[PDB]
């Protein structure tokens, strides 16, 4: 009897209450019921992108069958599931597979239409070593079999919708990806299920915030499954942190250290210190045990209320009437009020930490998934952002206008105030070369996001060509590098929140700005593989240096505003206005004074002394040599890269020449004292 | 227990997705209201309101061609006059989102031979198992409005593809099946004659405007390709009442996002006047308005939020400074 | 469409909407347990019984 | 035995692919017991068998 | 009983001390148990 040998009744399990009262989708449930209750072709299939729980939709159908929410043609059916792989136990011999399948079909013919078959992953029936559709086909045109299809749309149009007969045995039911509020309601049901399971408490505003942030940011999984998994992960994280106890382990390490110390000693007073710390540890542990007993009582009395709900649903299915009234009017309000009395008792007594999960915990779990701080404005990173310019001016000498602009962009981002449909900020950078445009982006990602590396540089002087555009997008399909993805794009989709440098776009061909039009209007970009990757949670920057001649002229005693206006007219001579109107936010860099050169050189000395302490060397300087270097390392055309190469050619070579002359000892006071044209280091 | 034709049209609509059903009265009220709603969320440009109103009326009444696809529209207008936002408002009416549309971003196509992005790749090259994205996205949502964005950036004769599309709209995809467009709508946006528009939206009617820019785009395209379009509508550079209304709508969605933050925010209408004074230029349209709103509102606002001045449950009148706007807490 | 009509027969729609109405009014009365909601429940249940008998 | 010990026993199986390739041959007999929860076993293999067997059945994924 | 027939207790082996106290990886064991005390 192969039904006993291979299939599992869902309705047994839902009779045992093992499954989810899955909310919603009710039109589609009804339409499934329509297609089932036909006389021919009784088998509709379920369709979509996964992570939508079509499995659970079949489950909820079976639960409504248990509850009798169905029309009068399905009351008493048998909803049973079977794997195609369940009959691939012995696939060498001839017909063995097929004998299993025919024995199944003869069982189902003997059961006479009172059984609804479920199949998951219907594409498993497609190719199994002809094989499988060439036995179902008479039943499935004749509708004597009551299959329920549930599979993923990729496998659907990959396997079935190229095999036409199996296409016409089945009818589409397109489950959508659900909305926001549908997710919210289902997560209220799942809050119920989880606090039944995971022995904890959950904040429901944190739940709706979790749903919001799941739908909002992460496009990796889909609705609602990603929020489901996040709530599960946070529940289990706090569940492990129930038996963390951190301060108890601090006290336990402290008392075992004092015990080892006293046993090594055997004035004393260490006996008194050990007794005090063991009393403290015992008090904390006893408070911990009392909290555990409170939570255990709360969870047990919740489980007893749930078993009362199980019994009153038994009375709903069976139909005793005074049982309903008795179970309700006794069990419900008294157990609810003493569950809330245990809840406020925990709200009193829980110090050693929680049993709730809040949205901060959600953002912790999110950053552990994402790596991106939307862990909220917590007055440390927030007050960093309040000092964000002063953060930058560790490395940002002068140039305060763009510092303001960038911090404005970041503030509109991380306070959550942006229209997120453009990107975080489009930027043109102007001004003299060799100031730290690259330094600006590095320090941006540094004191904002990660580091001086978490970025993509794309140097546009390559990009004089149409095929250069073809590179940075991705190749069209039916060509070479299709199978690998685009230059930019997969690097974006790995690191979802970066800053992108498009340096020196004026050397590129003017075609590129179309690609930037799609971006900097939209922040979504369609690759070679026809699919779209978000940008809008990133920052895009271009640099140019054209009227930096005019800037070096006129930044002396003209404003910021008409300077901006004149150079934007120059940009209108350069670009399309149809593009620069799409540009949000434009700055101008200005030439620096030599005090700024001295400050950057001081920063180079800082990182130099960092490098030399990493070597081990304690090195100071005469700053007359700094004055000489500030005299040396400037031109009006390039500025600070002459200072960098002068630093190299007069510091990094002769100092190593003397260290590898064996002169220098780590730990000695090493003053970089001047020479007539050089710098002497001393050994003191 | 009598099965009528409306029953069939509903079973078809629920079974595919195409809105076949007979014109129920909530829908007909909603169609008159969506004439009104495209006046709402698109201030300006009531030519387009008229044109796309006529398009969907020739759809849902069921009179337009079972040969040609339903609308065919080559938009003309200068920058930022709401073209993309028009089509998004169409979708957000019709499909209750912007993410039910086929937004094939056309300026990727600057050399020819990326047509295989949209059709598929012919058999015995790479993309034979996968299709080309236009065809797949059509055949999943057989009723879906397709937008082709800023289309004339590309290499010119990509649109022999669109000659099929606007002619009969069966589309022989890569593998060799049929992609049918008869329940769909193709819209393009172009900004060719825009300098002539801002030059001569004055001193002309609607018709000679259309005539002269049609001559120009016919110089740009091929005379084959202009013949396929239903109505080459023209957009117009906006006056300052439209600027104020756009500002209001942006303030309303700003209020929306910040009431989702949980803050009750008013404004001085003088602050709106300052915004209106600080957002007008004919050459650039709506974006200096929007980014001026962005800067001169959000940056002190986000500054004071990160100050924590903003207590919820306070009316936040965005009242003026001497030249700027402060938020108040009362 | 045939099984759709069969289910719309076998359901009924407005009858079950009124049934949702009467079970909501029963819940509301027991949440109150002057009444007159007893009378309104009796009226809506008589309406549902008449409709069900016609059904 | 998984039924008997009631989840007080969590068994370990390295080479999850060898449960995938064992002749349901061993795996999808136990995809019930892991799905139903008589067993919460731990996997141990390399990324290649992850893409080869664990990713390739998406239900196993 | 079928238990001893085809099972190998490693916890008996560390219980009888046969085994290797490797150091570290406690975060990974922690994230493992985070998986282990889920419901799905
Ligand atoms: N209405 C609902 N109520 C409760 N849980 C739900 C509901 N809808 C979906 N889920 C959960 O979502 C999980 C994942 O969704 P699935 O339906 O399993 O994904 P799928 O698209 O069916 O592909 P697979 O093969 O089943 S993973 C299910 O196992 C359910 O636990
Ligand atoms: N009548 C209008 N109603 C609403 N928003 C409008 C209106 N006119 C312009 N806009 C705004 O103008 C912008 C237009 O966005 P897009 O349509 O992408 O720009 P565009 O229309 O594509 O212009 P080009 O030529 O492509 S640069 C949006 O920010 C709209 O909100
Ligand atoms: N504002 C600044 N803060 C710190 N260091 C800077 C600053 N501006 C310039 N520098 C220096 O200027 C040089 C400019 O490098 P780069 O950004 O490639 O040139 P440009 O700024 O001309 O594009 C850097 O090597 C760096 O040493
Ligand atoms: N901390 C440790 N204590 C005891 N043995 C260890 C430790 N770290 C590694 N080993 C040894 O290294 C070997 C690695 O084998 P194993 O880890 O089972 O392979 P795999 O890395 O494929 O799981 C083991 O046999 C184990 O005995």
């Amino acid at each position: 009897q192969a039904l006993k040998k291979y299939t599992i009744d869902l309705t047994e399990r839902a009779e045992q209450g093992k499954l989810d009262p899955v909310i919603g989708r009710d039109e589609e449930i009804r339409r499934t019921i329509q297609v089932l209750q036909r006389r021919t072709k009784n088998n509709p299939v379920l369709i979509g992108e996964p992570g939508v729980g079509k499995t659970a939709i079949v489950e909820g159908l079976a639960q409504r069958i248990i509850n009798g929410e169905v029309p009068e043609g399905l009351k008493g059916r048998r909803v049973l599931a079977l794997d195609m792989g369940a009959l691939v136990a012995g696939a060498k011999y001839r017909g063995e597979f097929e004998e299993r399948l025919k024995g199944v079909l003869n069982d189902l013919a003997k059961q006479e239409g009172n059984v609804i078959l479920f199949i998951d992953a219907l594409h498993t029936m497609v190719g199994a070593g002809m094989d499988a559709g060439n036995m179902l086909k008479p039943a499935l045109a004749r509708g004597e079999l009551h299959c329920v299809g549930a599979t993923t749309l990729d496998e659907y149009r990959q396997y079935i919708e190229k095999d036409a007969a199996l296409e016409r045995r089945f009818q589409k039911v397109f489950v959508a990806e659900p909305s926001v509020e549908d997710t919210i309601a289902i997560l209220r049901g799942l809050k119920e299920r989880y606090e039944l399971h995971h022995h904890v408490q959950i904040t429901d505003p944190a739940i709706v915030a979790a749903a919001t942030l799941s739908h909002r940011y992460i496009a990796d999984r889909q609705l609602p499954d990603k929020a489901i998994d996040l709530i599960d992960e946070a529940a289990s994280s706090i569940r492990m942190q129930i038996d963390s106890p951190e301060e108890l382990d601090r006290l336990d390490r402290r008392i075992i250290q004092l015990k080892l110390e006293q046993q090594a000693l055997m004035l004393d007073m260490l006996n008194e210190e050990l007794s005090d710390k063991e009393r403290q540890y015992s008090e904390l542990e006893e408070e911990w045990k009392a909290e555990k007993a409170s939570l255990s009582g709360t969870q047990t009395i919740k489980a007893e209320l749930e078993q009362a709900k199980i019994a009153i649903e038994q009375a709903r299915r069976v139909g005793d009437l005074a049982r309903m009234s008795e179970l309700q009017y006794g069990k419900i309000p008294e157990l609810e009020k003493q569950l809330e009395a245990a809840t406020q008792l925990e709200g009193k007594t829980m110090r050693l930490l929680r049993n709730k999960v809040t949205d901060a915990e959600i953002a912790e779990v999110l950053a552990r998934w994402t790596g991106i701080p939307v862990s909220r404005m917590m007055e440390s990173e927030r007050e960093k952002l309040l000092r964000m310019e002063q953060e930058l001016h560790h490395r940002v000498i002068g140039q305060n206008e763009a510092v303001d602009a960038v911090s404005n962009a970041i503030r509109r981002s991380r306070a959550g105030l942006a229209d997120p449909n453009r990107p975080i900020g489009s930027f043109l950078f102007l001004g003299p070369t060799g100031v730290g445009k690259t330094e600006l982006c590095k320090a941006l990602a540094n004191f904002m996001f990660d580091s001086d590396e978490a970025m993509v540089r794309i140097d546009m002087s390559e990009f004089m060509e149409k095929h250069s555009v073809s590179r940075l997008v991705g190749a069209p399909p039916g060509y070479v590098g299709y199978e690998e993805g685009g230059y930019l794009t997969e690097a974006v989709r790995r690191r979802p929140y970066s800053v992108i440098l498009l340096d020196a776009v004026e050397k590129a061909h003017p075609d590129v700005f179309n690609i930037l039009l799609q971006v900097l209007d939209d922040g979504r970009l369609t690759d070679g593989q026809g699919r779209t990757v978000d940008f809008r949670n990133t920052v895009v920057i271009m640099t140019s240096n054209l009227g930096s001649d005019l800037i070096q002229e006129r930044f002396g005693e003209l404003d910021y505003a008409h300077m901006k206006e004149l150079v934007l007219g120059v940009v209108s001579h350069n670009f399309r206005p149809e593009f620069i109107n799409r540009i949000d936010e434009v700055v101008v860099f200005h030439p620096l004074g030599e005090q700024h050169i001295a400050s950057i050189a001081q920063i180079q000395l800082k990182r130099l002394y960092k490098r030399l302490e990493e070597r081990g060397y304690e090195i100071h300087i005469s700053d007359e040599a700094l004055k000489l270097l500030s005299e040396n390392g400037y031109d009006p055309v390039y500025g600070a890269r002459p200072l960098k190469r002068a630093i190299q050619q007069q510091i990094e070579n002769p100092l190593a020449q003397q260290i590898l002359s064996g002169e220098l000892v780590p730990g000695k006071v090493i003053r970089l004292e001047v020479n007539e044209d050089r710098i002497v280091a001393v050994q003191h």
